[PDB]
C-alpha cells in the first residue's frame, strides 16, 4: 500500500537498467487490470449500451460511464495538492518575517511554523504525484480502449467507405492521442482546480491588500480572455494540417513501400521534389502554429512584474507599502499567475483536443458497416454499382467449377465480391452458403511464418498442410530456406518472388475448408508449366468434390470448366458449357543549422544585457527589513525582467521549425539514396511510424518544449547569478542542491533513455499490424478470420503497452523523487529547521523553487531528444543497345545465397532477348541486377561505358522497366504517367491511346486528373499493367528490361503490348520476362534461368 504510494517498485527496473540494457524479458508484464482485452471489452458493452438505449450516441458519455468515478477520485487530491500549494506562501510569508529584531505578534512562532510547513510540504508531496501518475494511467487506459474499438470498427468497416479512408488518415488518427492523450488527463482537470484556487488567491490577497486584489485580477482576466482566443486561433491551424500531414503521410508510404519500383524508375528527385511540396504547406501552418503557441505560453514570464505592479500601485500610491508585504503580495501573485495562466487555458485546450478527437473517434464507430445475410450458388438478374455489372445470372451446384473470362475491365473480380458479400448489388439476390475461400488477383502475404501465412488462424492439420504445400507445387521453394517451414516473411511478402507469393495466397485458400472457393486468377504470375501443374493438382484433383468459381483466360481452363460465364463491359456475353460456346545528439541537432546558432548567440546576448542592466541597478537601489528583502523581491520577479519577448523567443521558434524542415528533407533523401539492402533491412509500418512521429514531434512539441526549458534556464542562472554577485553564500549554499539534483537527473537518464527508445520501437508493431488488416481486409472478411486478427492486435497493444507504461512509471518515479522527495526532506527540512545566516541559505527554496520546473523542462527536453536521435541514426545511412556481362554475382545480402554465379552473354542491339525459367528460378533477380539495385558483381558494359566508368543515376538513366510490383503512388493520372512533367497532356493522350486506357481514364469524372488513391485501387489489375505500359513508353529510353508486362492481360489485351512492342520500341533491345508462349514466340534470343545459372540459345526450336 505504501510501494505504490511512493513508486518504489520501480527500483528493480531502475537498478537493472543503471548498468545493464532492458532487451525484452526485464520489461515488467502488463496487469490484469488494464489488459487490452478487458478495457476493450469494457468500452464496447458501454458504448453498445449507449447505441441501444440512447437517441444520439456520444462517446464521450460511454467514456464516462466506465472512468468518471477514478477521475474524479484523483482530481479531487490533485486539488487538496493545489490547494497545499496556494496555503503554502502564507506560511512561507510568516516565517521569512521572523528575520530582524522586529517581534511584532510573532514572539517564538517560527519554531511552531516550520514544522507545519514541513508537514504541509511532505503532504503535497504525498498528494500530488500519486494523483497525478493516476490521470496518466485512466488516460492510458482510455486510450487503449478506444484503439481497440476502432480498430474493431475498422475490421468490421464497410468496402465502399474503404474507398476513400487510406492508411495516412487511420496513422495520423492514433499518431496524436498515441502520446497526447494520456498526458492530458493529468492537465485536464484543472478546469475546475484553477477558478477555485483564483477564488482562494483572490480571498487571501484581499486579506492583505484591500481594494488591489481585484484591479490585478482585471488585468490577469484580460490577459487569460487573450490567452484563451489565441488558444481557440490555435487550433485552427492544426485542423488545416492534419490533412497535408496525411497526405504527405499516406505519400511517403507508397513512395517507400515501392522503394525498388522508385529507383528503377530513378524517381528520386521527382518523388522528393513531390513530397516538399506538400511539406512547405505543412510547415507553414506549423510555423503559425508555433508562433501562436509561444505567444500563448509566454504570457506567464511576462506577466508577473505587471500583475504586481498594477497590484501594489493603487495600494502603495495611497496607503504605503513595505517590503514584507509586497513579498507577500508577489509570492501569492506567482501562484495566482501560474494559475489562471499556465493552469486554466492549458485545461481548457486540453479539453479541446480530447472532446474534438472522441468525436472524431466516434464519428469513425458510425460509419456504415458490413452486412452478410447444398451450395446449389444462385444468381439471378444482379447489377453492380455506370454500372460495373450487368444482368449477370448464374447458377453452380455442388461440386462443379465454373470459369469466369472476358477483357480487362469486364468486371470479374466484381463479380467475385458481389459472390462473397462486399459490393452492394443494386439489384438481384446472391444465394449460397456462408463459408467462403478467397484467393485474391494480388495474393497478400501478411507477417509471419510461411505455416501462418498458409493456415491462417485455424488448427495445424499435419495431413492436410503436407497435400497442399505438395499440391501447390510449394515444397520445392518450402525446402531451400533456413527454416524448413517456418521461414518468417516480411510484410507484404517483400523476400518472395511474384510467384512464390502467388503460390502461397493459392495455398492459404486451398487449405481452408469452404463450400465455395473464389480463384481470382490464382496462376498470374505463375509460368505455363507450374500453372498447369498447378491447375491438375491442386484445382481438379484435390479439390475435385466441392464448388468452385475461378477467374480464367485459357482456353484449357475453360473447357474443363464445367460452366462458362464470359463477361464483357460487365454484361454475361455467354452462360453455358465449353460444348455449347464451340458452337552528440545535441551537438549536431544545434550545428545541423548555421543560423540557429546566430540566434542562440543573440539570446545569449541580450540575456547578459539584461543580467548586467539587473545587477547595476540593484547595487544602486541597495535599514533591517529592507536590508535583505530587495533580493527576495528581485527572485520572485526574475520571471518577467529575464523573460523572451518577440525579439528573442520568435526567432528560435522559427530557427527550431526550420531545423525539423532541414532534418526532413536530409532524412528522405537519404531514404531514397539508402542502398536497397538496408531498405530491406527495415520495416514499412516502422518507416511509417518513424516519419509519422520523429517528425511531428520535431515540427510541434520539440521547438517550444526547447524554448521552455531555456527560459527556466535563464530566469534560473541569472537569478543565481545576481543574487551571487551581491551575496555570494546564495551559490555556496546552492552546490549541494544542484549536484544531488545533477546526479539523480543522470543516474535516471540512461534508463529513461533506454525505456524511449524501447517505446518509440514498440510502437512499430501496431501501426505496422493496423496497415496489414486494412491491406488484407478483403480476404479477412471473405475468410471471417476477424477474432483472429482481433486477438494479434489485442497481443500487439499488450506488447506496446506494458513497455509504454513502465517507462511512464519510470519517469514518474524520477519526477517524485526529484520534486517532491530530493527538495522535500532535504531543503524545505533542513534549510528552514536551522533556525539559530538564516538569510543566506533560505532563499535557496524560493530559488530550488523554479530550479526544479527548470529540471523537469529538462529531462521532457531529454525525453523528446530520442526522436532526434532516431532521425540522427537514420540521417547517417550510406547512399546501340549491345550488352556483355560476365563474372555477374547477385546476392542480396554479404553473406547470403547468390541467387546468380557467374552469368555471361552477349546481346547484339535491336534484338529482343526474352527470358524463361520457373517461378523462384531468379528472373527478376537478373532485372534487378542489370540496374544493380541489389549487390551485384561483375560488369555489364553498354557499348564500351561500365557498370564503374558511370555514375549510378546516369547508368539507371538508359533503361526501361516494368516491374511486377505495380507502383501507383496518390495524384493524378498525369502526375503518375510522369511526375517530372516533361511531356505535356497532348504528348500523354497519345501514349494513353495505343495502349487502352483511352476508354479507361475517360469513365472516371476526370481526364487525367482523377486522384488515384488506396495505390490505384480504382482500376483493375489489367489496368495498372497497362499504366505501366504507357509509362514506359513515355519514358523514351533503350534496352528495356520488360519484367512481366502482361502479367494479368488475356489474348485480347495482349495484342495490346504486342503491338506497343512492334511500334514504340521500333530499334530496341528488350528483355521481356513474359511467361506466355504467345509474347515468347516474337523474341529472337532466349536466356533461360535454370540451376540459378543463365543460357544462351537462339530460337524456340532449339529452346525444345
Ligand atoms: N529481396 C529479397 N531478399 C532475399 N531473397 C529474395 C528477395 N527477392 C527475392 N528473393 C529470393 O531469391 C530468389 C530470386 O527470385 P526472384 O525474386 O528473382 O523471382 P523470379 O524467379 O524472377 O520470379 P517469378 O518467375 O515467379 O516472377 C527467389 O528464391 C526469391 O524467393
Ligand atoms: N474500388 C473501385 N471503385 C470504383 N471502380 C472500381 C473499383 N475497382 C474496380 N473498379 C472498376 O470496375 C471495373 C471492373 O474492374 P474489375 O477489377 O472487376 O476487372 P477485372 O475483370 O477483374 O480485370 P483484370 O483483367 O484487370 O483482372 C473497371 O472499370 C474498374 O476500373
Ligand atoms: C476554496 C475557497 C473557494 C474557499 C472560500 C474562499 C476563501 C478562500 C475566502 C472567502 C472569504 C475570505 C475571508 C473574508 C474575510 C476575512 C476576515 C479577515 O480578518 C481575515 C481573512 C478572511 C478570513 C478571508 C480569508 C479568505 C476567505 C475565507
Ligand atoms: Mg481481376
Ligand atoms: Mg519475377
Amino acid at each position: 500500500v505504501v510501494s505504490k504510494l511512493f513508486f518504489s517498485w520501480t527500483r528493480p527496473i531502475l537498478r537493472k537498467g543503471y548498468r545493464q540494457r532492458l532487451e525484452l524479458s526485464d520489461i515488467y508484464q502488463i496487469p490484469s487490470v488494464d489488459s487490452a482485452d478487458n478495457l476493450s471489452e469494457k468500452l464496447e458493452r458501454e458504448w453498445d449500451r449507449e447505441l441501444a438505449s440512447k437517441k444520439n450516441p456520444k462517446l464521450i458519455n460511454a467514456l464516462r460511464r466506465c472512468f468518471f468515478w477514478r477521475f474524479m477520485f484523483y482530481g479531487i487530491f490533485l486539488y487538496l495538492g493545489e490547494v497545499t500549494k496556494a496555503v503554502q506562501p502564507l506560511l512561507l510569508g510568516r516565517i521569512i518575517a521572523s528575520y530582524d529584531p522586529d517581534n511584532k505578534e510573532e514572539r517564538s512562532i517560527a519554531i511552531y511554523l516550520g514544522i507545519g510547513l514541513c508537514l504541509l510540504f511532505i503532504v503535497r508531496t504525498l498528494l500530488l504525484h500519486p494523483a497525478i501518475f493516476g490521470l496518466h494511467h485512466i488516460g492510458m487506459q482510455m486510450r487503449i480502449a478506444m484503439f481497440s474499438l476502432i480498430y474493431k470498427k475498422t475490421l468490421k468497416l464497410s468496402s465502399r467507405v474503404l474507398d476513400k479512408i487510406s492508411i495516412g488518415q487511420l496513422v495520423s488518427l492514433l499518431s496524436n492521442n498515441l502520446n497526447k492523450f494520456d498526458e492530458g488527463l493529468a492537465l485536464a482537470h484543472f478546469v475546475w482546480i484553477a477558478p477555485l484556487q483564483v477564488a482562494l488567491l483572490m480571498g487571501l490577497i484581499w486579506e492583505l491588500l484591500q481594494a488591489s486584489a481585484f484591479c490585478g485580477l482585471g488585468f490577469l482576466i484580460v490577459l487569460a480572455l487573450f490567452q484563451a482566443g489565441l488558444g481557440r486561433m490555435m487550433m485552427k491551424y492544426r485542423d488545416q494540417r492534419a490533412g497535408k500531414i496525411s497526405e504527405r503521410l499516406v505519400i511517403t508510404s507508397e513512395m517507400i513501400e515501392n522503394i525498388q519500383s522508385v529507383k528503377a524508375y530513378c524517381w528520386e528527385e521527382a518523388m522528393e521534389k513531390m513530397i516538399e511540396n506538400l511539406r512547405q504547406t505543412e510547415l507553414k501552418l506549423t510555423r503559425k502554429a508555433a508562433y501562436v503557441r509561444y505567444f500563448n505560453s509566454s504570457a506567464f514570464f511576462f506577466s508577473g512584474f505587471f500583475v504586481v505592479f498594477l497590484s501594489v500601485l493603487p495600494y502603495a500610491l495611497i496607503k504605503g507599502i513595505i517590503l514584507r508585504k509586497i513579498f507577500t503580495t508577489i509570492s501569492f501573485c506567482i501562484v495566482l499567475r501560474m494559475a489562471v495562466t499556465r493552469q486554466f487555458p492549458w485545461a481548457v485546450q486540453t479539453w479541446y483536443d480530447s472532446l474534438g478527437a472522441i468525436n472524431k473517434i466516434q464519428d469513425f464507430l458510425q460509419k456504415q458497416e458490413y452486412k452478410t445475410l447444398t451450395t446449389e450458388v444462385v444468381m439471378e438478374n444482379v447489377t453492380a454499382f455506370t454500372p460495373v455489372l450487368k444482368d449477370i445470372n448464374f447458377k453452380i451446384e455442388r461440386g462443379q467449377l465454373l470459369a469466369v473470362a472476358g477483357s480487362t475491365g469486364a468486371g470479374k473480380t466484381s463479380l467475385l465480391m458481389v459472390i462473397m458479400g462486399e459490393l452492394e448489388p443494386s439489384e438481384g439476390k446472391i444465394k449460397h452458403s456462408g463459408r467462403i475461400s478467397f484467393c485474391p488477383q494480388f495474393p497478400w502475404i501478411m507477417p509471419g511464418t510461411i505455416k501462418e501465412n498458409i493456415i491462417f488462424g485455424v488448427s495445424y492439420d499435419e495431413y492436410r498442410y503436407r497435400s497442399v504445400i505438395k499440391a501447390c507445387q510449394l515444397e520445392e521453394d518450402i525446402s531451400k530456406f533456413p527454416e524448413k517451414d517456418n521461414t518468417v516473411l516480411g510484410e507484404g511478402g517483400i523476400t518472395l518472388s511474384g510467384g512464390q507469393r502467388a503460390k502461397i495466397s493459392l495455398a492459404r485458400a486451398v487449405y481452408k475448408d469452404a463450400d465455395l472457393y473464389l480463384l481470382d486468377s490464382p496462376f498470374g504470375y505463375l509460368d505455363v508449366l507450374t500453372e498447369k501443374e498447378i491447375f491438375e493438382s491442386c484445382v481438379c484433383k484435390l479439390m475435385a468434390n466441392k464448388t468452385r468459381i475461378l477467374v480464367t483466360s485459357k482456353m484449357e481452363h475453360l473447357k474443363k470448366a464445367d460452366k462458362i460465364l464470359i463477361l464483357h463491359e460487365g454484361s454475361s456475353y455467354f452462360y453455358g458449357t465449353f460444348s455449347e460456346l464451340q458452337n552528440n545528439t545535441y551537438l549536431r541537432y544545434i550545428t545541423v543549422h548555421k543560423s540557429l546558432i546566430f540566434v542562440l548567440i543573440w539570446c545569449l546576448v541580450i540575456f547578459l544585457a539584461e543580467v548586467a542592466a539587473s545587477l547595476v541597478v540593484l547595487w544602486l537601489l541597495g535599514t533591517s527589513t529592507s536590508s535583505y528583502y530587495v533580493f527576495y523581491i528581485y527572485v520572485g520577479v526574475a520571471d518577467t525582467l529575464l523573460a523572451m519577448g518577440f525579439f528573442r523567443g520568435l526567432p528560435l521558434v522559427h530557427t527550431l521549425i526550420t531545423v525539423s524542415k532541414i532534418l526532413h528533407h536530409k532524412m528522405l533523401h537519404s531514404v531514397l539514396q539508402a542502398p536497397m539492402s538496408t531498405l530491406n533491412t527495415l520495416k514499412a509500418g516502422g518507416i511509417l511510424n518513424r516519419f509519422s512521429k520523429d517528425i511531428a514531434i520535431l515540427d510541434d512539441l520539440l521547438p517550444l518544449t526547447i524554448f521552455d526549458f531555456i527560459q527556466l534556464l535563464l530566469i534560473v542562472i541569472g537569478a543565481i547569478a545576481v543574487v551571487a554577485v551581491l551575496q555570494p553564500y546564495i551559490f555556496v549554499a546552492t552546490v549541494p542542491v544542484i549536484v544531488a539534483f545533477i546526479m539523480l537527473r543522470a543516474y535516471f537518464l540512461q534508463t529513461s533513455q533506454q525505456l524511449k527508445q524501447l517505446e518509440s520501437e514498440g510502437r512499430s508493431p501496431i501501426f505496422t499490424h493496423l496497415v496489414t488488416s486494412l491491406k488484407g481486409l478483403w480476404t479477412l472478411r471473405a475468410f471471417g478470420r476477424q477474432p483472429y486478427f482481433e486477438t494479434l492486435f489485442h497481443k500487439a497493444l499488450n506488447l506496446h503497452t506494458a513497455n509504454w507504461f513502465l517507462y511512464l512509471s519510470t519517469l514518474r518515479w524520477f519526477q517524485m523523487r526529484i520534486e517532491m522527495i530530493f527538495v522535500i526532506f532535504f531543503i524545505a527540512v533542513t534549510f528552514i529547521s536551522i533556525l539559530t545566516v538564516g538569510i543566506i541559505l533560505t532563499l535557496a527554496m524560493n530559488i530550488m523553487s523554479t530550479l526544479q520546473w527548470a529540471v523537469n523542462s529538462s529531462i521532457d527536453v531529454d525525453s523528446l531528444m530520442r526522436s532526434v536521435s532516431r532521425v540522427f541514426k537514420f540521417i547517417d545511412m550510406p547512399t546501340g543497345g549491345q550488352m556483355t556481362v560476365k563474372d555477374l554475382t547477385a546476392k542480396y545480402t554479404e553473406g547470403g545465397n547468390a541467387i546468380l554465379e557467374n552469368i555471361s552473354f552477349s546481346i547484339s542491339p535491336g534484338q529482343r532477348v526474352g527470358l524463361l525459367g520457373r517461378t523462384g528460378s531468379g528472373k527478376s533477380t537478373l532485372l534487378s541486377a542489370f540496374l544493380r539495385l541489389l549487390n551485384t558483381e561483375g560488369e555489364i558494359q553498354i557499348d564500351g561505358v561500365s557498370w564503374d566508368s558511370i555514375t549510378l543515376q546516369q547508368w539507371r538513366k538508359a533503361f526501361g522497366v516494368i516491374p511486377q510490383k505495380v507502383f501507383i503512388f496518390s495524384g493524378t493520372f498525369r502526375k503518375n504517367l510522369d511526375p517530372y512533367e516533361q511531356w505535356s497532356d497532348q504528348e500523354i493522350w497519345k501514349v494513353a491511346d495505343e495502349v487502352g486506357l483511352r476508354s479507361v481514364i475517360e469513365q472516371f469524372p476526370g481526364k487525367l486528373d482523377f486522384v488515384l488513391v488506396d495505390g490505384g485501387c480504382v482500376l483493375s489489375h489489367g489496368h495498372k499493367q497497362l499504366m505501366c505500359l504507357a509509362r514506359s513508353v513515355l519514358s523514351k529510353a533503350k534496352i528495356l528490361l520488360l519484367d512481366q508486362p502482361s502479367a494479368h492481360l488475356d489474348p485480347v489485351t495482349y495484342q495490346i503490348i504486342r503491338r506497343t512492342l512492334k511500334q514504340a520500341f521500333a530499334d530496341c533491345t528488350v528483355i521481356l520476362c513474359e511467361h506466355r508462349i504467345e509474347a515468347m514466340l516474337e523474341c529472337q534470343q532466349f536466356l533461360v534461368i535454370e540451376e540459378n545459372k543463365v543460357r544462351q540459345y537462339d530460337s524456340i526450336q532449339k529452346l525444345l
